[PDB]
């Protein structure tokens, strides 16, 4: 199953540290995450929120990115791996009106989305899933984990890629930090 | 709402045709297609089976490409549009593990895809919707409607696409030709 949801609430296997409301609407403080691998209709009990995506097919990285990235990307789940952040995403109508390759322009040529990135890696790993085609008020849940030891490195990841000319075409985005429970 | 679904069954704006399973499992005969826009988790008692997808952002045209598809592409629900074809497809994982530019190039570089579709515009109007996502059994499902007048052009088109490279890669593909009721 490629579906997954996130609800924000008061149980899940992950423990809020904090949310930054980045641009646009924020998302509501919770204690915790929790992840399951499928859709789910009904509102758990005492949450306040529901994010859901799926992981889908390579939309812009080409052979020889997607071979740098398989050389030194890491898994998820790895032990030392206990801080996560969940990063839900919107970009702008401006942008999905775009041809495929005005986007794949902006996305590498101009913002060198996959060569920043591969700077943090094998310390930082991620899941990129999409939204928009269900029709959620976000276009992409974005999911990173590491080591603590990797944390002001991906703040400043984080700090790279908003000035970029494709976070020129981001409305929304939240930062949910997470530490494993 | 970017969501269709067709219903095959005993009702319906279209009536069938007739039916070639072209590639691998079929779909069951029936009288009608029943075309609603939005989801269906129940589907009627008399209907045999149902099909679901979305529509999406552009994944492969180019800018040039998609001005000269505007220049000459006919709306949908044209009067004399009375024929259509619902052709539901799927790829293989091959296709889908290959990176966004090797599908390009297979896509219009070496199968020509959207100069030969052009072709047969204004005859032929159309509608793509992806599935995959949803976990469906078809990947697409593709609609194309135009005047008998151009009936003879689509059954060339049929046979010009499904000699192309790209073709190489469809494992299961379905025909419902469909009349306005
Ligand atoms: C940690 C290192 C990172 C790497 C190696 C990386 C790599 C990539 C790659 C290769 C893609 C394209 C996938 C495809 O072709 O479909 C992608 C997409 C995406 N990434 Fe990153 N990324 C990283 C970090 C980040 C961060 C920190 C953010 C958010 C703040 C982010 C947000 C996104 C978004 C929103 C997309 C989808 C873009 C679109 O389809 O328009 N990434 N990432
Ligand atoms: C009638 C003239 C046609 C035109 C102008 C045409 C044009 C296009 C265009 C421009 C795309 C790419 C959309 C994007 O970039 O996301 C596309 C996708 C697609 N078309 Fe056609 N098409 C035509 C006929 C056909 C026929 C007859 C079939 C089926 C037999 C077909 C099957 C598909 C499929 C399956 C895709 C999805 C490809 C993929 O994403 O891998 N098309 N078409």
């Amino acid at each position: 199953n490629n579906r997954y949801s996130f609800i924000g609430g008061r149980t899940g296997q992950w423990q809020v540290v904090k949310i930054r409301n980045v641009l646009g609407p924020g998302l509501q403080l919770v204690e915790k995450v929790n992840i399951l691998n499928g859709a789910v209709a009904e509102i758990p009990l005492d949450s306040a929120w529901r994010l859901q995506g799926f992981a889908s097919n390579i939309r812009y990285a080409i052979r020889t990115e997607l071979e740098a990235l398989q050389a030194v990307e890491p898994m998820l789940n790895r032990a030392e791996a206990i801080l996560a952040v969940l990063i839900p995403i919107k970009k702008s109508a401006q942008w999905w009106e775009m041809a495929q390759d005005e986007r794949r322009d902006i996305f590498e040529r101009e913002s060198h989305h996959t060569a920043v990135g591969l700077e943090y890696l094998p310390g930082v790993a991620r899941r990129l899933l999409h939204c928009r085609d269900l029709g959620e008020e976000f276009d992409f849940l974005t999911w990173f984990e590491f080591a603590p030891e990797h944390s002001s490195a991906f703040n400043e990841l984080l700090l790279r890629m908003r000035a970029s000319k494709e976070w020129e075409y981001v409305e929304r985005e939240v930062e949910v930090w997470l530490k494993r429970l």
